[PDB]
């Protein structure tokens, strides 16, 4: 009694998809923006497309590269792509990672002289998410340990053991912060539903490679966090900030973050193999999903940004909750059967074709306006990497390969 697109739309989406990734994406990635001089990546390309090897390099744009060549290495098989992860793990473990201290420097100079030393903790956690891809790609020993190491210090120096989750933000001898800011749009609040999801993401990889009892303990507490602190079941979204102690220091909305967790959260408890967990997980991943259908949505099937403190819709088109739209809307099809989720991952993916990809300059804009006018923002800067774009593809290519395999 399954309803299913046929095979004709399914692998007809699959190959847009595959197209999409290794003609486009991947292929930006591995042409514009190695560095010579430099060795690794470069830390920003203009909207022009022109790169710029002398720009500071953020550890989270280069843990992105890493994980995303790494799972496309993994997925596809593309020399390459192993090429190019070889090329970001080998700049991240030289410059990156604070052999003294432990964890990951937040910015390094491009010739990889620190200079920002704070270890954020969401840049550990895509630390471990990238090593432990690079070590499900490769078998790669000291990725696997260097992963394992950084997750420690998050435990060690971060945790907070009284009111569940972690202090988001240490200096770089890991003595906490008051300001855990990713960036000035971020609230100045101790906790972040963007940074414990991020740490979610990051553990669930990790403990696929490596299923330490005590990490699983530490995921199942993360899940369970979201269940009852981050998680509204009254509005179906995520909120977004809160004190140490979870109480809601925020009432915006982002539509983008509700539907990455909406799939995230099951990929978490799956990991885990948490059956008595996944009914709850499995409840507010698809109630995510349909408040993002019903409320974060443009009419051609595009995501909105946000709505703000003060109520304001941002209907500017960011390229990452259009990826985390396809993945999502695409999970809770599977979880759900309810072929309505096909029909938005479809839209959504027709918007991501005909609007936010960049045909001329290659990759995708960082922001299309509502009226359809693509923003001049880089293409590739400090928070834009190939990871949303490029696992939302690896993910839809897997998962409509799946739901090939029904018939
Ligand atoms: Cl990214």
């Amino acid at each position: 009694t399954e309803t299913i697109p046929d095979v004709r739309r399914l692998r007809a989406l699959q190959a847009e998809v595959h197209e999409e990734l290794t003609e486009n994406i991947l292929k930006f990635w591995a042409t514009r923006t190695p560095d010579p001089v430099h060795g690794g990546f470069v830390g920003r390309v203009g909207p022009d497309g022109r790169p710029h090897p002398e720009a500071p390099r953020g550890a989270i744009l280069n843990a992105r590269i890493l994980w995303t060549f790494a799972a496309a290495y993994r997925q596809l098989g593309t020399p390459l792509y192993r090429e190019m992860a070889e090329r970001a793990y080998r700049y991240f473990v030289r410059h990156f990672v604070d052999a003294e201290h432990g964890g990951v420097y937040w910015m390094v100079a491009a010739d990889g002289r620190p200079l920002d030393t704070r270890k954020h903790v969401y840049a550990q956690s895509f630390a471990i998410y990238a090593l432990s891809e690079w070590h499900r790609a490769t078998g790669g020993e000291a990725a696997l340990a260097l992963a394992r190491s950084i997750y420690d210090l998050i435990e060690t120096h971060c945790a907070d053991r009284v009111h569940g989750g972690y202090v988001e933000a240490c200096d770089r001898a890991w003595r906490p912060l008051e300001d855990a800011r990713l960036s000035a749009k971020d609230a100045p609040e101790p906790r972040s539903m963007n940074t414990h999801l991020h740490v979610l993401e990051a553990y669930a990889n990790l403990y696929r490679v490596w299923p330490e009892t005590e990490l699983a303990a530490r995921l199942q507490a993360l899940i369970e966090l979201f269940l009852r602190a981050i998680y509204h079941p009254a509005t179906g979204h995520l909120i977004l900030f809160f004190d140490e102690r979870w109480r809601p220091r925020s009432r915006a909305v982002s539509f983008g973050h509700d539907i990455e967790a909406s799939w995230l959260l099951l990929e978490a408890v799956d990991v885990l193999g948490q059956a008595t967990l996944r009914p709850r997980v499995q409840q507010a991943s698809l109630h995510l999903a349909r408040a993002t259908l019903a409320e974060g949505r443009a009419p051609d099937g595009s995501l909105y940004y946000e709505i703000g403190e003060q109520g304001h819709l941002d209907t500017d088109r960011h390229w990452w909750p259009q990826a985390e739209a396809l993945v999502g809307f695409l999970n809770a099809y599977q979880e759900s059967g309810e072929v309505l989720f096909y029909e938005a991952a479809e839209d959504v993916w027709r918007y991501i074709r005909e609007r936010q990809r960049d045909t001329r300059g290659g990759e995708w804009f960082a922001r299309v306006r509502d009226d359809g006018a693509p923003y001049p923002d880089d293409k590739v800067d400090f928070w834009k990497g190939p990871y949303h774009n490029g696992r939302a593809c690896l993910e839809a290519i897997q998962r409509l390969r799946h739901l090939l395999e029904h018939v």
